[PDB]
């Protein structure tokens, strides 16, 4: 919805995200899935430089991604680590929503 919330929802300072902990917090509230980008925020913000009006943008190269995917046990997850391009909604020069991995 905005850059600060995007960072909280989608940028991790560890590849080894503790999914069962973080996904249970208010921001994620035990939802099925969330993708985190294992990176410092600066190169992530740069994806959207100069983009004013809302537009989906696929990154030009790959980043390290840590996905929390729910199992069939309520609010218990498995972590998956990978690299890929990813797509974000850019608005006012910052990522404000995570769209997808590999494609918009
Ligand atoms: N067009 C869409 N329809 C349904 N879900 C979407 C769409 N675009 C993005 N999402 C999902 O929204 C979630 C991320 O939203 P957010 O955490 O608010 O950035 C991800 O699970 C996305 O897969
Ligand atoms: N472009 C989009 N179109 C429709 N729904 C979306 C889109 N982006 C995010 N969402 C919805 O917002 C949810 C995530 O928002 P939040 O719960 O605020 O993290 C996802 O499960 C999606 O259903
Ligand atoms: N979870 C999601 N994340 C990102 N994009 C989505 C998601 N679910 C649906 N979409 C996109 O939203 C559009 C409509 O999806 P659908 O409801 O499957 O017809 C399509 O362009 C899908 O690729
Ligand atoms: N970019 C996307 N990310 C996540 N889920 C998606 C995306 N595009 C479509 N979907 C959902 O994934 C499922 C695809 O169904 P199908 O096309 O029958 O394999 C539908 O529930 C779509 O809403």
């Amino acid at each position: 919805q905005d850059w600060l919330t995007f960072q909280k929802k989608h940028i991790t300072n560890t590849r080894d995200v503790d999914c069962d902990n973080i996904m249970s917090t208010n921001l994620f509230h035990c939802k099925d899935k969330n993708t985190f980008i294992y990176s410092r925020p600066e190169p992530v913000k740069a994806i959207c430089k100069g983009i004013i009006a809302s537009k989906n943008v696929l990154t030009t190269s790959e980043f390290y991604l840590s996905d929390c995917n729910v199992t069939s046990r309520p609010c218990k997850y498995k972590l998956k680590k990978s690299t890929n391009k990813f797509c974000v909604n850019c608005a006012n020069q910052a990522p404000v929503h995570f769209v997808g991995v590999g494609s918009c």
